[PDB]
């Protein structure tokens, strides 16, 4: 309310420049996300995710479960392994929807990585 | 705050038919339909683990028991027969039913046999 | 309601191989369909469309406005006349969002085409 | 039913910067945001006239008449510094509604020069 109101894609978080650490092809299974970066992030298991691989372009999009917390997995499985390798760094990103006024003071969820998955607020 | 969440997946069916020139919908034995939620004319990812490609489309139902996976149209520059792919579909819903919500997998081997029980 | 349904994202329309009559990529202005086919096929002007072409493989997303009613207008323009040229076969789709019990008794719009952009019900 | 609809777009916005290494975001001058209606961290697509690409990203605000369009991180596989792309952002909205809504649609020449009065 008002009922019908315009309702926006916004980036809910990402976690940037993370680095693909398991990556396999015939996985019967998920993509996965250590837990505490999808805590940061705020990133739910099974929520639909992009990932924009910075070392190779491709741009696609998959969903993750929870790693267990303290691993800093990053694997990236199924068909999805010709898309990113280990070592690769992405981005993994989700947007959410929601009305235009809240959009418009929304802060979305960042967190920074460097090194063997280091996080940073900053 | 609305959350996109995985809503189910068939894990690795093979495609059976492919056929650019059809008049009409790509097609799925709706026994893998019911397994994965996944409902005729839905919007469905469908991800190719034989050739890498990835894109978007919607099914229709194919007899029960058929095994067909059919990927007709357009669609057939982006799969062949034989081709093993993972198919899904997403929902929305809010944040806090998200928080807690369960996916409907189904997975598969061989010529299309889902694994049962 | 109830609140918080599951929303499902459902084919509301399309037009089952339309051929491209006009591309052109240096347009000022959008893509546009004949007014008679976006009103078979349930499609809004501005509505955001799917293109797969039939021709080339190629699969992109974008939105048309109305072209004259009896046209027989498909003009792809802009950058998408990089995906789509002059004769090339496509089909034209839209998606709306709905709770997954008027999911589940959903029926879409879909026109056929052939010929001169010849519309049939069947 | 709910519709998706064209919310604004910028025609033909010259790419100014493009950073693969960038610890950040894509920009775009407030003022064109503006024009367009299209909001900082919301989902845009991005249409490369130059090369064909097309792709999905966000961008934060770059300052009032700096007349920037940064493509950064992994999007700068995608276009180029002097590249023409065409950037717009989609909403949704009930069928009712969705039926007499107007996008805001920005048009550009030259220089990142908005066609304005």
């Amino acid at each position: 309310v008002p009922r019908g109101s315009m309702i926006r894609t916004m980036l809910q978080g990402k976690l940037h420049r993370v680095k693909v650490t398991h990556a396999d092809l015939h996985y019967e299974g998920s993509c996965a996300i250590d837990q505490d970066f999808l805590d940061a992030a705020g990133i739910l298991e099974n929520e639909a995710i992009d990932i924009w691989n910075v070392t190779n372009g491709k741009r696609f999009s998959v969903y993750a479960i929870a790693a267990e917390r303290g691993s800093r997995i990053i694997s990236v499985n199924g068909a999805a392994a010709h898309c990113a390798s280990v070592g690769d760094i992405v981005i993994i990103a989700s947007f959410v929807t929601m009305p235009d006024e809240e959009a418009r003071t929304w802060r979305p969820n960042v967190a920074y990585f460097e090194g063997d998955n280091e996080m940073k607020r900053t």
